[PDB]
């Protein structure tokens, strides 16, 4: 469930469609 | 459910369609 | 269901047609 990421770029959490990006 | 993310760029929490950016 | 997110630039929720952004 949570998560807690404060990431800084490109992120899913999960299905299908895997994301892009440059 | 919750994700509590307070990230700083692109980001799904998912389904298809697999994001872009750059 | 619920997310609380409060980050700080695009993202999806989860669908169809994968977002894009710069």
């Amino acid at each position: 469930p949570l998560v807690n990421i404060y990431n800084c770029s490109g992120v899913q959490v999960g299905d299908n469609n895997y994301l892009t990006m440059q």
